[PDB]
């Protein structure tokens, strides 16, 4: 089903922490790209464009280099299935099996809030980030559209003071075209 009220005003950062829920990893199942590779194509230009013809206090090359430094990784797509995360950056590959570790409330400078979802590697010696944390704009059980992973190895506290890079995935078989779409149109 498409999206109650509670859940688009959620999306938009504004939600009661009362509704926040418990998800688990299976809400991100599936075989997802960055969408980093279109960033620098510059098939997201008609987004930023977009966002600035809306705000005259914003720029084109401004927007584009806060998606820049957001987007920007190497990790090119990640399959989930069955509680696994796999990883691939450029020609090395990872998994790891991953434990909930809950979520997290996050207010932002602006005001808006957002939701983190919390995991954590099985492995200690294993190439992939010990913890992920999954930010989509949802704050209770629902399959993802898109998501921001958070990647680290320090701790899941260094991870959430992270706020400028933010990997971002779209469903695999989409083309560019479409993921503007989705973009521009909620
Ligand atoms: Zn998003």
């Amino acid at each position: 089903a498409p999206m109650t009220e509670v859940e688009q005003k959620a999306a938009a950062g504004v939600f009661d922490d009362a509704n926040v829920r418990d998800r688990a990893l299976t809400d991100w199942d599936g075989m997802w790209q960055s969408v980093y590779p279109y960033l620098v194509s510059g098939e997201l230009d008609p987004v930023f464009r977009q966002k600035a013809k809306k705000d005259p206090e914003k720029t084109f090359e401004d927007i584009k280099a806060y998606y820049r430094k957001g987007y920007v990784t190497n990790v090119e797509t990640i399959g989930i299935e069955n509680g696994v995360i796999e990883f691939h950056r450029d020609n090395n590959v990872a998994s790891c099996k991953y434990n909930y570790a809950g979520y997290k409330i996050l207010t932002y400078a602006s005001g808006k809030k957002g939701v983190r979802y919390l995991f954590e590697c099985k492995d200690a010696n294993s190439k992939a980030p010990k913890y992920v944390q999954f930010s989509d704009h949802i704050i209770a059980p629902r399959k993802s559209a898109h998501f921001h992973i958070f990647m680290g190895n320090t701790s899941q506290q260094a991870l959430l003071q992270e706020m400028e890079n933010w990997p971002t995935y779209y469903p695999y078989q989409l083309k560019a075209n479409e993921v503007v779409d989705e973009m521009l149109h909620h």
